């Protein structure tokens, strides 16, 4: 059972702008997604301070980066608070409609695309490098779901049959054919050290057999 939804018009326009604008500094996508994971780990931590049973689904708090050259995917995994089905449908827990309107107003007044995170919609910078994004997520108060979109104005939500993750979110980037540099260990390391060196959770870069 798969359900299909239309993006609100402002989010559809934001995604088409990210996909079709000439902008060379694409590497900022990974900074924005690591920051999103850190915010979600802060949230489950705060809830656990008064109710430790919230970590019955997993006590480790971390971020993993997993490249796969055979599938041409780069995946970002966190053990944060996760998303309910309502959260996924509601623009992955963001205020994306008003955030877009601010981002547009800022771009006209001189800002550039790398400031996207200051408006609450940094998740959509994934489309600088991906042609499709799949999101797997599990919140303590709901079941495991998969969200997916290739842009084009719609997304799908379904109940996920894959491996149970316990609690958290997985962002799988199906990369554009000319953006494979972001599967290389040296390149990922460079980007993390430049943009994310003070994140307060351990970041582990997996390697491959090759
Ligand atoms: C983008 N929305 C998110 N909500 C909850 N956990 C996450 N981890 C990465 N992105 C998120």
């Amino acid at each position: 059972e798969v359900e299909t939804f239309a993006f609100q018009a402002e989010i559809a326009q934001l995604m088409s702008l990210i996909i079709n604008t000439f902008y060379s500094n694409k590497e900022i996508f990974l900074r924005e997604l690591i920051s999103n994971s850190s915010d979600a780990l802060d949230k489950i931590r705060y809830e656990s301070l008064t109710d430790p049973s919230k970590l019955d689904s997993g006590k480790e708090l971390h971020i993993n980066l997993i490249p796969n050259k055979q599938d041409r995917t780069l995946t970002i995994v966190d053990t944060g608070i996760g998303m309910t089905k309502a959260d996924l449908i509601n623009n992955l827990g963001t205020i994306a409609k008003s955030g877009t309107k601010a981002f547009m107003e800022a771009l006209q007044a001189g800002a550039d695309i790398s400031m996207i995170g200051q408006f609450g919609v940094g998740f959509y910078s994934a489309y600088l490098v991906a042609e499709k994004v799949t999101v797997i997520t599990k919140h303590n108060d709901d079941e495991q779901y998969a969200w997916e979109s290739s842009a084009g104005g719609s997304f799908t939500v379904r109940t996920d049959t894959g491996e149970p993750m316990g609690r958290g979110t997985k962002v799988i980037l199906h990369l554009k054919e000319d953006q494979t540099e972001y599967l290389e260990e040296r390149r990922i390391k460079e980007i993390v050290k430049k943009h994310s060196q003070f994140i307060g959770y351990p970041i582990t870069l997996f390697v491959e057999k090759e």
